[PDB]
């Protein structure tokens, strides 16, 4: 009957998720354990060196603990795609199987036909429905003393005594995954165009369950894992170029990974080409999504949840538009109709390694030192200072000088502008070594040094902080210059505090703290997966027993 096929192929897609989510979840393992641990321990790695930051060894360790780092993602990315390429395999031989039972069951109608021109074939053609059932979802019709065989989504497999073949082919939006097509009825001469059979219409059965694993958990598991190693690397990097190295030289990478995935939908008609890049590295985005392009607009879609999450019109020539937090350039606008897939943070995993393994290229110094001049006779005290993205040191030693008469401090680059903090801030353009600055010894002051001009033309200060507080006295005098410098770890220190930088989930979240929503959401989906195909496959048993005990 209809209610125990429809029963049935829910507990057999129930029964296939939670089988593959739960080997999912063994793998993945606690949520405060694995990578979580091993980023922790980058993290604090680099505060060794910040307290040893000449040392050989010191630098070595953080080297290893790079490469433990390393070793996990990669071979994570090696087991989602195992996985993924199990669900491959498993829908091949699914929908072998599948044509299997529908040959039977239009070769049952044809035999129980022709005698009827039997109680044991009727038998033989209802438990191939059912083992049918137990593969997609089916729904059978009366027709003669026929049965019609349909997918759940309308598809037929059987009509009287023909069968219709379906077969696995590389999905059109993804060559890494196969979907399902239909190829018309089965044994035809050229076999009309195939059919592509939408995901998610085939629910049901294994081929259902296998399904919304792959879309629902799997493809999502690695785009979010993906996203916590390029926000790691971007972070990571960011950081390292803000110091220099033990030759006094800027900071280079320390992590590298592959670019953003794009694929061409097979179904396109016009030729043009999409590359996409992350608005910023450090906050990538964690799902997989499609650009299209409906002849007016771009879309860009969830292809997790289906859900849009922004559109863009450009006007340039080419294509560029930003949307979600992706950069998207096409080489042409495309056709209507024509759509893109694009995975940011898939590949993240496969390609992930360490930059360098020479633990000389951490670069823990500062670039620059600031300093109280040892003459000073007052009581001002200035800190060490600190760099942030694109500073420039000038080749020269900038002085500042204090006046008491004024209040001011002057010596400042030209073609600066220095900004107060404060409520609100203040900022004041500087146009000769004699631009005064305020300066209050009952406040202080935190100072910022920017290139007026946007970029910093080369030799002008740029992205230079420090902070004055106390009483100078009249003359005194604070230096602003490269750092010289050996076994500075100011920069090692700032790379340690990354662990607590809040990058992920819209600015709210760190990296072991996504890692560990990750997990969970994995955990989760399997603990309910599991009461649920109990109950339905219970459930399933006990219609079977009350169809086998009928008159």
């Amino acid at each position: 009957s209809n209610q125990l096929n429809a029963a049935q192929t829910q507990g057999s897609s129930l029964s296939t998720y939670y089988t593959l989510v739960a080997q999912l979840n063994n793998y993945v393992g606690s949520p405060t354990a694995g990578i979580a641990t091993a980023i922790t321990n980058y993290f604090t790695g680099l505060q060794t060196v910040a307290n040893n930051a000449a040392d050989p060894s010191a630098r070595q360790t953080a080297m290893s603990n790079a490469q433990t780092l390393a070793s996990q993602l990669v071979a994570a990315g090696q087991q989602y795609s195992q996985l993924r390429q199990s669900v491959n395999s498993q829908l091949t031989d699914t929908v072998t199987q599948i044509n299997s039972y529908t040959s039977q069951i239009a070769q049952l109608n044809e035999q129980i036909a022709s005698a009827s021109s039997p109680n044991q074939l009727l038998d033989q053609r209802d438990l191939a429905v059912s083992k049918l059932s137990q593969l997609a979802g089916v729904q059978v019709v009366q027709s003669n003393g026929n049965y019609s065989v349909f997918l759940s989504g309308g598809q037929p497999l059987v009509v009287g005594n023909a069968s219709y073949q379906l077969a696995t082919v590389a999905s059109p939006s993804d060559p890494s995954e196969l979907t399902i097509v239909s190829k018309g009825v089965a044994g035809s001469a050229q076999p009309g165009p195939t059919q592509y059979l939408p995901d998610v219409s085939l629910t049901g059965g294994a081929l259902g369950g296998l399904l919304a694993f792959r879309s629902q958990t799997l493809d999502p598991a690695q785009a979010q894992l993906g996203a916590l190693a390029v926000s790691f690397a971007s972070q990571v990097n960011a950081q390292n170029a803000l110091g220099v190295d033990m030759s006094g030289n800027p900071g280079g990478s320390l992590f590298a990974v592959g670019a953003p995935a794009v694929y061409a939908n097979q179904n396109n008609t016009g030729s043009a080409t999409l590359s996409v890049s992350f608005v910023d590295g450090t906050q990538p985005t964690t799902s997989d999504y499609a650009l299209s392009y409906d002849g007016a607009k771009y879309t860009l879609t969830d292809r997790a949840t289906g859900s849009v999450v922004g559109t863009a019109t450009p006007s340039s020539t080419p294509p560029t538009m930003t949307i979600g937090g992706l950069k998207l350039s096409l080489s042409s606008t495309p056709n209507a109709g024509d759509s893109f897939t694009v995975l940011p943070t898939r590949g993240a995993l496969d390609g992930f390694s360490l930059a360098t393994a020479n633990g000389s290229a951490i670069a823990a110094a500062s670039p620059v030192l600031a300093a109280g001049v040892a003459t000073n006779s007052g009581t001002g005290v200035i800190s060490q200072g600190s760099v942030s993205a694109g500073y420039q040191l000038p080749s020269g030693t900038t002085t500042l000088a204090y006046n008491a008469a004024s209040k001011t401090l002057s010596g400042f680059p030209v073609g600066t502008t220095v900004t107060i903090a404060g409520t609100p801030p203040t900022s004041i353009n500087i146009t000769s070594a004699t631009t005064p600055v305020p300066y209050d010894p009952s406040k202080g002051a935190s100072m910022t040094i920017s290139s007026t001009t946007q970029p910093a033309p080369s030799g002008v200060m740029n992205g230079v902080s420090v902070s004055l507080s106390g009483t100078p006295a009249d003359g005194d005098q604070f230096t602003i210059g490269a750092n010289k410098g050996t076994n500075d770890g100011r920069n090692a220190l700032a790379l340690s505090q990354l662990v607590n930088s809040k990058t992920m989930n819209n600015g709210t979240t760190t990296l072991t703290g996504a890692y560990a929503g990750y997990v969970n959401a994995i955990g989760n989906a399997a603990s309910q997966l599991k009461a649920s195909s109990a109950a339905q496959t219970a459930l399933v048993g006990q219609i079977t027993q009350a169809q086998q005990s009928v008159s």
